[PDB]
């Protein structure tokens, strides 16, 4: 409807209309709801809710289908005073129904397009059961694979992260402008602003502090890009900023976000995020908590009560302006008319049962492509893969026949639709032997079947991992490594005399060098999803052949973090010239390299790149332009990311030794070459200085063109004279 | 000799006097050394330095003895031109030829006047073989005991840094004012500004990040002190500092150093930093290097020769301001009549050799001291210890007989003048049977000759720890572990059914918990310096009786870092009530609690405590006096430390759950009550806000008094109201 029509709302609302409406609940506290009534009655008197309250609710968080959707939707309206619709609000993260792999593994893909498809198919099915938001993309840069949420972040570098963050935000939205019309689409929802991935010491909800100028040079830039490219709604994070927590900071929320980020939508609260500034010692009570996160334009508190118990007394008696309130209601009031609320409560679903729409065959191979564009190929000794479907294979290991395959942060997908590690191989590969053992232990009675069946076949597939459960949200490692069973059953297998291929299913950077030197092989598969066990097969077979790239650092050992590959210079670098001497920086117990490093993934392939001529020099605000041509040198088709970083040399602030500019992931037929372009606009060459100013300043550059951050050639350009 | 004099030396110099004045070099590229001469014509070319250069040098950096600075001096002094004397600077870390404990374990002392004492006889020691300055304290707060450098600091809390601080400015350098007269007291420099202690993970010289707000709350507080204090010079860090290499960190020398601060002292570079910001990346050249150092206000450049080269051509091209060089002139040559150099070049010793006063039996017995105040007790079940002097023992591991007790750090001491554990032992302990063992392995044959020697005695003294090389500058682990070995070789001598004592010597928190598991009492020595074997005695032996505190937090496990005792408390706590529960701040593997605690330590005694009335209320302003009376309740003398803590319950930015804001070690018989007194001053009550201001709010404080930051009782007190 049009925009009189919304502001008249907000005028014909009463003020305890008003603050309801910034106040968001679970389904079950709705009448109308079609699961877990029981809990309804208990939780409404913990929380002191009313009819009045949640007649008037704004928004409803996780609704259980589209039967509990209608029904919730259907009983507010009956009773609802001036017909405002809810919002239905739902965490569709790596997929609905059908799981696509967890975002770090999808960060591997370095596949622009992998993820605008996941984001699309998830939209699909999320809103054919009847959800309007998704609390996806996941922007928190991540450096510590202890924090749980890493599996919800592409990783370590702000430019790829960038790229995927606006690639979800493409597939989830479409034309944002469109969400009236386009009902197979949805809105999405910018997390966590910000910074939350540097909790310190991996600790969930823990202390993140870093300068200004790091908050904007690394941390800030994807949110911003989402944001730019559409992204509806942000929500705020758990962590402080700057000793202010996220939720309540109001340069952050106010100067940054809504000032020079330009956001105008819904800003809504984490869960709990409102009442929890009390928790962290910046409000008093729900009284201070509540003026503290309106004054920072917090729209919509999840779950908790300060804003509906305490707005009131808060605008009655001067220490709150009214206006905050009706500018909250009027973001909330605008995002419902984006999504066609108000003509349309039930988006599409009123009559049209699309549950045609879920877990179909095509959006399967989709999950499938996305797992094996997504794992990486860590090692591969003596061309042990592909395996030949003869191959006769002992499969053993907890992740033989576990069903644990679907990730973390899964909140709709179900286990039994999954294809597990032995289901898939037997489709492809005639002869396989299968002994499970547990996550945690390894029994003698294990050794003995384990044994037995690596005697009767001729390689061993050994699937180690991490239950789900061990990642996500306050699933906090100190020790970033399996359980020590796991690097036995590795050792023991070994001993048996046959070559190992290893298939690791985990939602974090682990401590693999004993399992690099314990097999011939070894592939990270993360956690791919409904597909799992098919992405294994195919990878496994060569039907597919590996083309992913590692997003994140695997370090050395858990002391070694943080360590990634944009990294300062310091004062007295590591160089193969001063190898050896005391007075370096370096540690006495481990090299400083990682085990693995960003952008480094195997093929059964073997390509050749070759830059065509750079120029020499370059004015301020000019582009650089970079030609390369790849070739497949090998009689295999295959895949290989070409990825382009940039090196300030000399600055006003010490510039990292590498930044990723650019990335493309090239599919090639053997002995097919192709030619692509990169444009480095003047954007790549800038940074934050000092004053929080982004500047070009003259000067080298070092422009780094290959196939990981380490197998790069190596270019040089001069920056200066007049600017464009 | 008169100021107007000083000023008229700066007139008369040339530029190029100006110049090489700014200079600090190594003795033997003086003519007149007595030591390393060989090396000086190879290093005096490599370093394209001329006679010109080093006939008008402003500094030398380590001389090798008093005969090693008179030739010098009086070769310099033959040929400089005006007769400007060559200042003489050090290394007194921990002390000189008698060497006290690392600093760390005398931050554990929690005792003012050791820390002094330590400080006087190093400068007795110093002077008297003919050094001016030395480079101590090091101020610099630690939470990442990877760091090899946490042996120099006191700790992580930054006000028992600031306090330990300005007693060894004091015992180093009594009144400042009359360092002219005083010739047995020096110069002290404080080191390094600033935040070096923050490297990233652990790695020596890497990145340093925190917000301003933090660097101000946390960092800059104890350098802050020890400049207020009077502590005449201060040395520049390797680290950047918010992206700028603190040497040529405008903001933080001038603004920050000089200017708030009002340090009008020599700023002296760490070693090399003035050419390391090259590898920075913040200078292209060392013309750069030499013209950023300058602005910032760098006096004195330590063995590099950007100043040398470069600093005319500035001059001379008007890129730089004469100006700068002379003040930085003039503050050296003050720092030189603040000495006394200018009426006696020899400082005390052309006439009166004072070898004498090194290593005397009174300075041994300081040390002694120092030791016995300074080393922790961690563990003692079942009265085990102290141990009667007919008790007859098993001395084994690779401390048993190992001279490498003095610590890292020590420039001056010598090992032959150590004693070892197994010497100490036996001016106490009739019987004593010693197996020593290598620091890195165990061998069956090794636990053979073990097993025999513990069937043989009563009780096992197992001497474990680290080489001093394992830490220092440049002394990095990755993981803070003892070698596995010495694991090994606790687990197997607890088999052995005999009662275990550990003594346990080291330069940094490790992780202790098999330790702790597998014996029944656990000291902590540190390095206690040159009377180590009978530090270790008298504390086995009850002569002494434990009394230290931790200074810094030991963690459950490596991946536990930063864990410290001042925490934030995030927006979920957990609590004793909801521990257990998935969604709060928590580790899946490891508790949130480090192993042990700051302020944490044991003795053979047993004390109470009671704090008199508190007020419920206090202005804004005012102070709080705290009084606490303490009674020793066992038959047993020994000292207590007494810790008093605040909390800000409520601000506008998260603050720390606890931060101690004093503390006193109290002396008692048995049976003896004493009364202290304690001022918390309305800046206790103070913290820097989210603008970089130094404000006191109204609202709740707690006050906790106890004997750790753990053992307390509580107080609240309600400030508000009026200011005074
Ligand atoms: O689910 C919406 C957003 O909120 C958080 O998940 C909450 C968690 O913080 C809370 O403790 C539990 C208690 O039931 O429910 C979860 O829903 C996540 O941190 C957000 O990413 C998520 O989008
Ligand atoms: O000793 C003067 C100051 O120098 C640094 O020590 C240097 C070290 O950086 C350099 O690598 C070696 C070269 O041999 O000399 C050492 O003396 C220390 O970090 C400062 O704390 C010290 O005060
Ligand atoms: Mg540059
Ligand atoms: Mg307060």
């Amino acid at each position: 409807m049009e925009q009189e029509k919304v502001q008249e709302l907000v005028s014909q609302m009463t003020l305890d209309e008003k603050i309801a409406q910034c106040l968001q609940l679970s389904p079950f506290l709705f009448k109308g709801t079609n699961k877990n009534a029981e809990l309804t009655g208990p939780l409404l008197q913990e929380m002191k809710l009313t009819d009045a309250h949640t007649e008037n609710a704004g928004s409803v968080l996780g609704s259980s289908s589209a039967l509990d959707m209608i029904g919730i939707q259907e009983a507010y309206l009956k009773t609802n005073r001036l017909g405002i619709p809810l919002v239905f609000m739902a965490d569709v993260i790596h997929g609905y129904k059908t799981v696509f792999p967890i975002p770090l593994a999808l960060g591997c893909s370095f596949d622009r397009e992998t993820v605008r498809v996941m984001a699309e198919v998830s939209a699909l099915e999320a809103t054919a059961d009847g959800h309007h938001v998704t609390f996806s993309p996941m922007l928190d840069l991540v450096r510590d694979p202890r924090w749980g949420r890493v599996m919800e972040s592409t990783g370590e570098d702000p430019f790829l992260n960038s790229e995927l963050g606006k690639a979800m935000v493409d597939g989830y939205q479409g034309d944002a402008s469109k969400l009236n019309e386009n009902l197979e689409q949805m809105a999405a929802c910018v997390k966590h602003f910000a910074a939350y991935g540097a909790a310190e010491a991996g600790l969930e909800y823990n202390t993140v502090n870093m300068s200004t100028r790091e908050l904007y040079q690394n941390y800030l830039p994807a949110y911003n890009a989402a944001i730019q490219a559409g992204a509806k709604l942000v929500m705020t994070a758990f962590n402080v900023v700057d000793g202010i927590p996220a939720t309540m900071n109001k340069w952050l929320n106010r100067d940054v976000l809504r000032g020079e980020m330009e956001f105008d939508g819904v800003l809504i609260s984490a869960w709990g995020a409102v009442a929890e500034v009390i928790n962290h010692g910046t409000a008093r009570n729900p009284k201070e908590a509540a003026q503290f996160s309106m004054e920072a334009g917090v729209d919509l508190e999840m779950m908790t009560t300060c804003y509906i118990h305490e707005l009131k007394g808060l605008i009655e008696e001067g220490k709150l302006s009214e206006n905050l309130l009706d500018e909250a209601v009027l973001r909330m009031l605008n995002l419902k008319n984006d999504l066609g609320l108000f003509e349309d409560p039930y988006r599409g679903l009123k009559n049209n049962d699309r549950t045609k729409d879920i877990l179909t065959d095509e959006s399967r191979g989709k999950a499938r492509a996305a797992g094996v564009e997504s794992a990486v190929l860590l090692e591969n000794k003596s061309r042990l893969l592909p395996l030949a479907k003869e191959a006769k294979i002992a499969l053993v290991g907890p992740l033989a026949t576990s069903p644990d395959i679907l990730g973390g942060w899964n909140v709709y997908g179900e286990e039994k639709d999954g294809i597990n590690v032995e289901t898939g191989l037997r489709e492809v590969f005639e002869t396989v032997e299968v002994v499970s053992t547990e996550y945690t232990e390894l029994s003698e009675e294990d050794k003995v079947a384990v044994k037995a069946a690596v005697q009767n076949m001729d390689v061993v597939v050994l699937a180690l991992g991490e239950k789900n459960e061990w990642g996500g949200e306050a699933g906090s490692l100190a020790t970033i490594r399996l359980p020590e069973a796991q690097y036995q059953l590795a050792k023991f297998v070994q001993t048996l005399g046959k070559p190992v291929v290893i298939t690791l299913f985990n939602g974090r950077p682990l401590e693999v060098k004993e399992l690099a030197e314990s097999s011939d092989a070894l592939l990270e598969l993360w956690f791919p999803g409904t597909e799992a066990g098919r992405v294994t097969a195919d990878l496994l077979s060569g039907a597919s052949n590996p083309s992913g790239k590692l997003s994140m650092s695997f370090p050395q050992t858990t002391g070694q973090i943080p360590v990634y590959y944009n990294h300062l210079r310091t004062g007295r670098p590591q160089t193969p010239e001063n190898k050896g001497e005391r007075y370096v920086s370096h540690y006495l117990d481990i090299p400083n390299e990682p085990f693995y490093p960003f952008g480094y993934g195997k093929s059964y392939s073997e390509f050749e790149l070759k830059t065509s001529s750079l120029p020499k020099e370059l004015n301020l605000g000019e582009s650089l332009h970079v030609e390369v041509t790849i070739k497949n040198i090998s009689d295999i088709a295959g895949k290989e990311v070409i990825q382009v970083y940039l090196q300030d040399v000399t600055a006003s602030i010490s510039r990292p030794v590498k930044e990723l500019k650019a990335f493309e992931k090239v599919a090639l037929q053997a002995g097919e070459e192709k030619t692509v372009t990169f444009e480095l606009t003047s954007e790549a060459f800038s940074f934050y200085n000092h004053q929080l100013e982004k500047v070009q300043e003259p000067g080298l550059h070092r422009v780094f063109v290959g196939t990981s951050s380490e197998d790069v050639d190596v270019f040089e350009v001069e920056v200066g004279g007049y600017v464009l």
